[PDB]
């Protein structure tokens, strides 16, 4: 038994070089080719294991019931249990079998062709046949496509036809100008490295229409992903990209010739989009003769995912920002369905996924507005937005009386005049402010004072109640939103600008959304999904509906008073509760001063649609309310 313990390791250490992927480490502790010892040399169990494993993707081998007794003087026999993964899945509840030797101190192992596979008896053969799967669909919630596996059509050039010399640069051109390409691109494509004269070299996919084609110009019908609102849904969405040798090696269910989601719901919903690849795993005896099959299920395409989203309003609220740094949630309130989540600006996800070339790709990553990035996801300084809060928990612990008119003179104003040169602005000099007033004019003034009167403890006690700090039951990455960097504020100042939304606030549209969705559930925040199946989360008394029936209706007021910061909105004249809001960023590029333009916008009739919209980095007199006319039109009429 002294000697039995040092074999039980060996098998250990065996099948741990085998696990690791250095199948050389594992052959170095076979003993020498002979009849009674190994049936192989090192070298050939190397090439042994490397070509079957290897052809099968091999990966995660792990043993169980270890059972090492004795045979003779010095042949210990030894047995165990396995399983490992494989392009076709798991294999499991595997006997293996053979026979170890110490002829010395040291024990080998008797290598025999059975510890590849269990049944494998000599010079047996392992084939491996697979059909690739059919990558899902992703679907709005009335069934229009957003990304789908369709048939499109490209544009390639064969360099034989082209021409001779002179009228091939003609030809050349000629193409150039047909479909809106760089004349010295097309050169520069059938001038690689990988082209051969009779070969067939794709340039662009071509949208749509088919113009017409000059000398040594043809259309190859090819077949991939395809995403019909493109760029209005390419945050969301995402792209796929080719699967790598890399990826194999960390997944070895994937297809080494299928796509892989590379970012957005399309990498998030990778498993459930992919499918299961399906084929067949075989010993063969010398020649294609089936002996035992190992694996084998049919192939399984993708499900089919849907989601809360409108087609028409991700691609409306996505237009209405012009190409512009910023961003659009709008949601079903009552339910949380996410209809529309829109990010500009924005990258093609169809020339991304289909072919993008080495330079467009650089345009993309160095364009300082980032089109990569999924504003909806992003923390933000919510603004004088924020102030719908402030004041829904003033009027909870009655701290704000709806009738109360504080006297404020001027534009500035602190507390005390231990706050240095700091001061609390407004916009409007409006001597007498109620709550009202406040939320028609945006006052920060009002805001902040209630906030200081009411206090850090009693303040943070409403702001708990709602989702700070809460990881949303979404599939998109997000940090969760933040009422300060620590638990405490530990400073007049920082709580009075937290009681206008400016501060240390971090808050996403998504979930500026979650939150302002109690004014339309009477004080129930309703957490927003974007699965169309997901059942409705949501979180009962937040916010007193006392103050809901107070806000609410003043909040008519920003849109239809006359001095309302919403205003220009009366001209839609559908029911509309709204509140705007420009908070202002210290930006570290540039000493002049950076601000972000809010929207938020309801209807309180029927409550059937919520609107969150931002204009990140804004320009001059451009504003989040001027281009929200369009997408309100559209979810006031076909959401009630
Ligand atoms: C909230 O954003 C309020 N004002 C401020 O925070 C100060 C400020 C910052 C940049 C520009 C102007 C004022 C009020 N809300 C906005 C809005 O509703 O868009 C106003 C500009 C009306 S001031």
């Amino acid at each position: 038994t002294q000697a039995v313990e040092a074999g039980e390791k060996t098998v250990e250490q065996f099948v741990q070089a085998l696990n690791k992927g250095d199948y050389n480490k594992a052959a170095e502790m076979t003993s020498k080719k002979a009849a009674n010892k190994s049936a192989l040399s090192e070298k050939e169990i190397l090439d042994k294991y490397q070509n079957i494993y290897g052809a099968a993707d091999v990966k995660g081998l792990q043993i169980s019931n270890l059972k090492v007794d004795k045979k003779d003087d010095s042949t210990y026999s030894f047995s165990y249990k396995a399983k490992m993964n494989t392009s076709l899945g798991e294999l499991k509840d595997l006997s293996y079998k053979g026979t170890l030797d110490r002829n010395d101190g040291q024990t080998t192992i008797n290598w025999q062709p059975n510890l590849v596979f269990p049944e494998m008896e000599g010079n047996d053969k392992v084939s491996l046949t697979t059909q690739e799967a059919a990558r899902g669909n992703i679907i709005d919630r009335n069934g229009e496509p957003l990304a789908t596996t369709g048939k499109l059509k490209q544009l390639g050039v064969v360099p034989s036809k082209l021409g001779d010399g002179g009228e091939k640069t003609a030809n050349i051109k000629a193409i150039a100008s047909s479909f809106d390409l760089t004349e010295d691109a097309i050169n520069q494509a059938i001038s690689q490295s990988w082209v051969q004269p009779d070969y067939f070299v794709p340039l662009k996919i071509i949208d749509g229409a088919t113009p017409e084609l000059p000398a040594g110009a043809t259309i190859q019908e090819v077949d991939g992903r395809y995403y019909p609102l493109g760029e209005a849904a390419a945050q969301l969405i995402g792209y796929v990209g080719d699967i790598t040798a890399e990826d194999i090696d960390k997944n070895p269910e994937l297809s080494s010739n299928g796509k892989i989601g590379r970012s957005g719901l399309e990498m998030a919903f990778d498993k459930d989009l992919r499918g299961t690849t399906g084929g067949k795993l075989s010993i063969t005896d010398a020649d294609g003769v089936e002996k035992k099959v190992l694996i084998e299920h049919e192939v399984q395409n993708g499900k089919d995912i849907k989601l809360t989203i409108d087609a028409k309003a991700q691609k409306t609220a996505f237009d209405s920002l012009g190409g512009k740094a910023g961003s659009t949630v709008a949601t079903t309130p009552k339910t949380g369905d996410l209809l529309a989540l829109a990010s500009s600006p924005s990258y093609d996800p169809n020339k991304m996924t289909n072919g993008i070339s080495q330079e467009d790709y650089k345009a993309y990553e160095e364009n300082p507005e980032q089109p990569f990035i999924s504003r909806f996801a992003t923390g933000y300084a919510p603004g004088s937005t924020f102030k719908m809060i402030t004041a829904a928990i003033g009027l909870d612990n009655g701290t704000i009386d709806p009738n109360e008119v504080l006297t404020i003179n001027g534009l500035k104003w602190q507390k005390d005049s231990s706050w240095g040169s700091y001061q609390v602005t407004r916009v409007s000099d409006v001597s007498q402010v109620d709550l009202k007033t406040a939320l028609i004019y945006s006052d920060n003034i009002y805001a902040a004072q209630e906030t200081l009167k009411m206090g850090e403890k009693k303040f943070r006690t409403g702001l708990d109640k709602f989702i700070f700090g809460e990881d949303l039951d979404l599939p998109i990455s997000m940090n969760p939103a933040q009422i300060s960097n620590e638990d405490s504020f530990n400073s007049d100042i920082l709580l009075a600008d937290t009681g206008y939304g400016q501060g240390e606030l971090l808050i996403n549209p998504i979930q500026q959304a979650a939150m302002y969705s109690v004014f339309a559930n009477n004080g129930t925040l309703v957490y927003p999904k974007l699965i169309a199946d997901k059942e409705t989360k949501d979180k009962k008394n937040v916010i007193g509906e006392t103050a809901v029936q107070t806000i609410v209706p003043d909040l008519r007021e920003v849109v239809q008073d006359v001095n309302g910061t919403a205003h220009s909105l009366s001209a839609l004249g559908i029911p509309l509760a709204a509140k705007t809001g420009t908070a202002e960023i210290k930006e570290k590029q540039d000493v002049k001063g950076k601000e972000n333009s809010f929207l938020f916008a309801f209807n309180p009739d029927n409550q059937g649609y919520m609107m969150v919209s931002m204009l990140e980095n804004k320009e001059d007199d451009d504003s989040a309310t001027k281009r929200a006319s369009e997408l309100l039109q559209y979810l006031n009429q076909n959401y009630q």
